[PDB]
């Protein structure tokens, strides 16, 4: 309407809105990462507290940390469970025809970011969404160096696909979305926000004047719009409507 009045409370009320429903999608992105890296490290607690007998031999490790890897993949439905070695030899539990674990030599480990990085820190390391090289499928990996007695045995990584994340997103109640590191577009309830074409610039110049969680107008083909976004990790999460409800 027109009486400021009642164009504030419409505002207001909007605005309340709109922020629980971005802060829903955060929560959606923060679940997801601390479920995987409880699990990562449950993972390496079961492996690290293994004997060194059966950590240090080859064959030892097929035996003993392979139905490790297997059991977890299963039970959170993982594409890829595995473990590096110092020697580049990759101990691999993969999504398949229920062959056991293998030692795969043609990993390239020692050029890999979940592999390098994980030997840089004590925390789980997080990459990037990825083009899994075993089973071809983009993914989020979480990897963890692995230490027992202070004496590194290798590092775990987990393949979750990227698309479990983006789907979680998707279902979310309100016209959310998700920007990867880059600010390519990477999840939205509108499939059509997909669209590698769309021009996102309005909203993340509209973001970059306001800063995180605090609600904006901008313009799309002359029309007034709402919004916000927050960084969650190195994603942004974003939430627009139309500016109807405070104008009409
Ligand atoms: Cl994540």
């Amino acid at each position: 309407g027109i009486d400021p009045f009642t164009k504030t409370s419409l505002y207001e009320s909007t605005l309340k809105n709109q922020t629980d429903l971005l802060k829903v999608t955060q929560s959606t992105v923060e679940d997801f990462r601390s479920t995987n890296q409880s699990f990562t490290r449950a993972l390496e607690k079961d492996i690290a507290n293994l004997p060194y007998q059966s950590l240090i031999t080859e064959e030892n490790i097929i035996n003993n940390v392979g139905p490790i890897l297997k059991y977890y993949r299963h039970s959170i439905n993982a594409l890829n469970v595995y473990l590096g070695l110092n020697n580049g030899k990759v101990l691999l539990s993969q999504k398949s025809d229920a062959k056991m674990p293998e030692l795969r030599d043609d990993l390239d480990i020692k050029t890999k970011d979940w592999y390098q990085e994980a030997l840089k820190t004590n925390d789980i390391f997080v990459t990037p969404a990825y083009l899994d090289t075993v089973l071809k499928q983009y993914v989020i990996t979480y990897s963890k160096a692995i230490y027992k007695d202070g004496k590194i045995i290798g590092v775990l990584g987990v393949d979750i696909p990227s698309e479990d994340l983006q789907n979680l997103v998707a279902k979310t109640p309100g016209n959310t979305f998700l920007f990867d590191q880059k600010n390519k577009i990477f999840a939205a309830t509108n499939k059509e926000l997909l669209n590698p074409s769309i021009d996102h610039s309005p909203v993340l110049n509209a973001y970059k004047l306001n800063g995180d969680n605090n609600f904006f107008s901008y313009k799309l083909n002359n029309e007034e719009r709402l919004g916000a976004c927050t960084k969650v990790f190195a994603y942004t999460a974003c939430i627009t409507e139309s500016a109807d409800i405070i104008n009409k």
